[PDB]
């Protein structure tokens, strides 16, 4: 179920870019019975990261493999794993990075239906991750990758729970009491469309993260995005409620976001459509 590597299997040839604790590159991967240079990402992580041994490690990277059967079209398979002296995680090399980058960069090019799209696709991954119990923990932007322009695929699942922080996205709950739920994961599943409806702006610039927790308690919560009608705007405010289980579950947020996709351009006012 859980592909294990060996050092000579796999190779690190460029970077990609690096990441808050590890750095992530691009590589090849020679299988163990099999004589093909399969192009990979690997994600290196640092030392002493994780405050678990590699056996714990294993074990524990056991289950987010056992997530990839049956499997889900927005989910990130792990391909393999290195414990050594740091953690190494192989995945497929998609290139065209994560859908953060992707609204950034394409901000006036992109239209109301792809938006609406990415927030049904990232509902139902989300969703499929709540019905095999795995808790993202760290679920934004940047960790939803682009397969295609209509494909995006949520990646770094359970890797917060692999080590022992995204405080602009964590739900009030997480920050005050470190309690992680899959209603918390609703709370960073509304930062990330706001995210995407705010073309990859920064949720709470200006703020520090420090300051976050005070700001959630006195009622304040991210803009409504010059795109977002009233409806949409709602559903994000929904999700950013205090009560966790007022906030909407990933099965209803598929079923409304699936209506609004139907006439995008009523839900979303994008000069284009
Ligand atoms: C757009 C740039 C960005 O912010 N990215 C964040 C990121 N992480 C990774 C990545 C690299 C290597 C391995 C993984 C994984 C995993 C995993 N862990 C547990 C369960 C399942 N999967 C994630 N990438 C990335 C870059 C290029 N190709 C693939 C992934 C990005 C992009």
């Amino acid at each position: 179920l859980l592909r294990i590597l060996k050092e000579t299997e796999f190779k690190k040839i460029k970077v990609l870019g690096s990441g808050a604790f590890g750095t992530v590159y691009k590589g090849l991967w020679i299988p163990e019975g099999e004589k093909v240079k399969i192009p990979v990402a690997i994600k290196e992580l640092r030392e002493a990261t994780s405050p678990k041994a590699n056996k714990e490690i294993l074990d524990e990277a056991y289950v987010m493999a056992s997530v990839d059967n049956p499997g889900n079209p927005h989910v990130c398979r792990l391909l393999g794993i290195c414990l050594t002296s740091t953690v190494q995680l192989i995945t497929q090399l998609m290139p065209f990075g994560c859908l953060l980058d992707y609204v950034r960069e394409h901000k006036d090019n992109i239209g109301s239906q792809y938006l609406l799209n990415w927030c049904v696709q990232i509902a139902k991954g989300m969703n499929y991750l709540e019905d095999r119990r795995l808790v993202h923990r760290d679920l934004a932007a940047r960790n939803v990758l682009v397969k295609t322009p209509q494909h995006v695929k949520i990646t770094d699942f359970g890797l917060a729970k692999l080590l022992g922080v995204p405080i602009k996205w964590m739900a009030l709950e997480s920050i005050l009491h470190r309690i992680y739920t899959h209603q918390s994961d609703v709370w960073s599943y509304g930062v990330t469309v706001w995210e995407l409806m705010t073309f990859g702006s920064k949720p709470y610039d200006g703020i520090p993260a420090s300051e976050i927790s005070s700001i959630l308690e006195k009622g304040e919560r991210l803009p409504q995005p010059p795109i977002c009608t009233i409806d949409v705007y709602m559903i994000m405010r929904k999700c950013w409620m205090i009560d966790a289980d007022s906030r909407p579950k990933f099965r209803e947020l598929i079923i409304e976001f699936s209506k609004m996709a139907r006439d995008p351009q009523r839900y979303l006012v994008i000069q284009g459509d």
